[PDB]
């Protein structure tokens, strides 16, 4: 609990959620904004946690020649409620952007305003070589999609059939047939480290309850490096089977008391 | 009528006017259905217009000569409300705090769904009001509703909760008319009405169903002034006293149901 | 003209016009009296209109070439020399290429701007075509491009050759050799009509004046049409930045004392 | 020494330490300025530590026996300004209103002149500040200035009771007054700030800035009076005399060398 002026005061609450079957965890804070000089209840929730890449190296079928690597081509990240006196009143980032980090802060006053300051959280994540935009909102949901925009290897775009293929056509070893993982973006060899807000109001006294969804997951595409022999000169080439397996999504239900700041996981997938 | 708005785009108008005679109420509503096949959503502007009456009345308080009243319309409220979960308020317009005597924006529509408000417009809707004396504010807001109050502001320089305002000046008369300023001296807003002009515009969700009901409501919220007759240690004066809030919420509410298919406009219920 | 909002707003104008420039500045000073804020603020709420100044011509003494002299960009700037003055706020922020833009910025007591408000200012201005972008700011100053952007004829960019390339070759009247005012976006035929807003801070008693110089203009990009005989046809080559930076400039003298504002000169 | 934290980004670092036998204070700064071909602007993170004793005194109120004083420092100063107005500054730590005993923030910076408050260079600070708070009393593009105030101790900072002793007949002040193990250390020994702000200056505007940083104290004297409500029965009744002695600083300024990096001590009070 915080004070932060005459009346307004903070309760803060959090969880964390994790699963092994869709490799990600879902680190959830939950800051109820309680001001007497403001008509609606107000929930701010911090989206954070990892969403693992679960990049995989693999032999195609019983072949020598072409070898395989499933990668995350996006990350997922998104909220809902279902509850018809919530409304969604702000969420950051708001806007498409490509920084290889995303720093933004929000603001609160007194009186019920918020300036996507009495009290004010913020959100940091790095998403080199990809870009984040929202592909969906409405008064209930927002939804995030952080995607393979475009990468330095000459330049290459996240669609480019020999993205990622390797330098070693000759190796065994389906990790050879692809680029090492210095010269890979974290969100490719490691995962994505998601710091995403959303803030919604919920008109007092309505019901004490309500129920938001969280979606955290990954779309993956699969990248075939072929060995091609010229001259004898042999290299490797890259086709790709585009959202091979997607929406592959870790989703965790919370149920919240507006009065008590009671938080219940009501269940997850 | 239909109109074409360029780009394989257009607007459906239907026009509903309904009038109450115990509220003093009288609702003239535009419904504008905005068709584009490149918005994802359908989509309807709100155009709320009529007529409110103050009310205004004046009587003597029970059994005494010396204190009379003037009820009055201390603030104006207009609403808009619908219960349809696949419909979301896009916007409304006066949307800011705005005292000026006339209040005059414009609502503009570009192909893709873009609404803007304050030749380049595919389509324009507009309103203008007048508010003398009065202040325009949004009271509560959210993704199913407005609602917006014209209250009493500035009226030497005078309060809309100065408990002498509107006090007269014959404190000896037996005609509680004459115990509060002559009707040249009050805004139209208090001795006539308020011709409300707003807008408010809502998208609705494809193939979620073909039918939205609106509550549209028209009222007021009346104060009570009491002038009181004073006598010096000769000459007489008359003094006042309020009771805010008197009487709240003396609304007239209609609702109408919407078919996003076939445009059709039904009043299903009113008070 | 004082809007009581325990603060207040005091609200000035001017209005400056040269035919020099074919311009016209109409300027908003709001200033923001609050005791519960440590600072003066003003609030420069910047509208008025740019001449287009879009032009055609025979090239030279010929008569299969002719020329379309346009508005490739409209500049609007801000500057103060002030050391006491910071740009605390401008609008619009970010790059946008809507249809139209309209924004909105709140203040609430206690120097809280939010770019349910005690006192608001909004703005709003079409740039059907163009798109605008903040090409420089800092905390004396703040520089807005609105560009030509992209034209749905299929489509071209602000940069094509042959964008407003007419369909008459052998008419020798230059107007023809380029699209008629109807496919012709405002900001081209007319000119713009700028709404723009910068919120600055002075420190309290510093100094009762500040000045402040306001800049709105163009740069104009020069398209030639050619009559080319296969039947003919018109073919369009581009001189572009043909004639940058054709502004107007005023300085304005403000008095934080007595909110009296002073043109001190212009261009 | 230098530092390289990116493709064509470095950091050289300079350092400063003086101190005032007379403010009984001393400041050692840091000055690391950020050299990045990816950002048009000349940038300086200047972190800010050192100490500042409390300098609290204890002494007997003139000709009498039962009103003795306390003199401490209701408020440390922290500030830092520049007259260059080729400099503007970006951002400084910590930016709101903070009372945790402990204050811990980081600076992250990224290539192409990003600032966060994962990274290519990072700077923290962290300062302890028991009992005080917080909070920024004045900021333009030229400066910032902090002030860590007493808070809370149950009374507040502004408690006319406050540090009041228990032997209302003792001839020594120090006894008018609470004893050290029950005073807080930013009043019975003194402050070790922990501050940054980071500014930039416009390249090939000039190749020198003066930087003025202030650490100080506003001192508060609190009378300790002895009442007595009958014969042989006293007790100690406190009266204060806020902002009693106020910007007991310690100023010095520094001119450095965009160019050459070199840090000169121009001077100091």
């Amino acid at each position: 609990i915080e004070n932060i002026g005459d009346g307004a005061e903070v309760v803060k609450r959090t969880e964390d959620t994790s699963s092994d079957k869709w490799g990600v965890t879902q680190n959830i804070q939950f800051d109820f904004v309680k001001d007497k000089k403001y008509n609606k209840d107000a929930l701010i929730l911090k989206m954070q946690g990892f969403i693992n890449s679960k990049t995989t190296y693999y032999n195609y079928k019983n072949t020598d020649h072409i070898k395989a690597m499933r990668w995350p081509f996006q990350y997922n990240i998104g909220l809902k409620t279902n509850d018809p006196n919530v409304d969604l009143i702000n969420y950051l980032p708001k806007n498409k952007i490509d920084s290889v980090n995303v720093s933004q802060t929000l603001g609160y006053n007194i009186g019920g305003n918020f300036n996507s300051f009495n009290y004010s959280k913020t959100i940091s994540y790095n998403q080199q070589n990809y870009i984040s935009e929202v592909e969906h909102q409405n008064s209930k949901s927002v939804q995030w999609g952080i995607k393979a925009n475009s990468f330095i290897t000459g330049k290459m775009s996240g669609h480019d059939p020999n993205l990622f293929v390797g330098y070693k056509p000759y190796s065994q070893n389906p990790r050879d047939y692809f680029v090492p993982d210095n010269e890979l973006p974290p969100l490719v060899h490691s995962g994505f480290n998601p710091s995403f807000i959303a803030t919604v109001s919920h008109e007092k006294g309505s019901g004490d309850t309500s129920e938001f969804e969280i979606t955290y997951g990954r779309n993956m595409d699969v990248t075939h490096a072929t060995r091609r022999t010229t001259y004898g000169n042999s290299y490797l080439e890259g086709s790709r089977i585009h959202n091979a397996f997607v929406n592959r999504n870790y989703t965790v239900k919370y149920e919240v008391n507006w009065k008590t700041h009671e938080i219940k996981v009501k269940g997850h997938n």
